[PDB]
């Protein structure tokens, strides 16, 4: 070889040293959001029991029989709230991935003639406590669909 080959080798080493990386931030965000999903999954029992025994959805945390919103906290979850039958979880503002800072996701259920189905995805709000009221969509501090698992990507019109 000659000096040209050595210079080419050095240039190739420099090229390999600085290369672009894929978006692992989305994967880390999904891993962190899984914790909030698990935390919100544990409040289904009280809501279901209240609906079955009273015939209408619970109004707030106190009526359902769970702790206050500011007390249901985890490593990456700030608060979990129940309002008219929907469970919304809000992330924290520090020591959390930048893409899911201050975002929310919601869980809600619909009653059928022989089963009760549960949905998970973007934030959703209900108007009153009636058992047949539909669910609208909320557009305040909404999480992005790229930070959620493929299973938890439901819409407000799902039935
Ligand atoms: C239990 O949840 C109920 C929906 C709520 N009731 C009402 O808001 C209306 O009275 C329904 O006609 C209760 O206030 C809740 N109980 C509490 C907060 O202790
Ligand atoms: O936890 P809670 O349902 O009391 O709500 C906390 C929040 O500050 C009120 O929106």
């Amino acid at each position: 070889f000659t000096l040209i080959e050595l210079m080419i080798v050095i240039a190739i080493v420099g090229i390999l040293a600085a290369v672009a990386l894929p978006a692992y931030q989305d994967y880390t965000a999904r891993a962190q959001v899984s914790e909030a999903i698990l935390l919100a999954e544990g409040q289904k029992s009280a809501v279901t029991e209240y609906y079955l025994n009273h015939g209408e959805w619970p109004g707030d945390n106190s009526s359902a029989g769970v702790a206050t919103s500011a007390d249901i906290k985890g490593k990456y979850v700030k608060e979990v709230e129940v309002k008219n039958g929907v469970i919304t979880a809000q992330m924290a503002s520090s020591n959390v991935n930048n893409e899911i800072k201050g975002k929310k996701l919601s869980l809600w259920a619909k009653r059928q003639d022989g089963s009760v189905k549960w949905f998970c995805g973007l934030p959703v709000a209900r108007d009153d406590t009636d058992s047949a009221t539909d669910v609208k969509a909320d557009t305040t501090d909404n999480i992005n669909t790229k930070h959620l698992p493929s299973t938890c990507r439901d819409d407000s019109s799902a039935s």
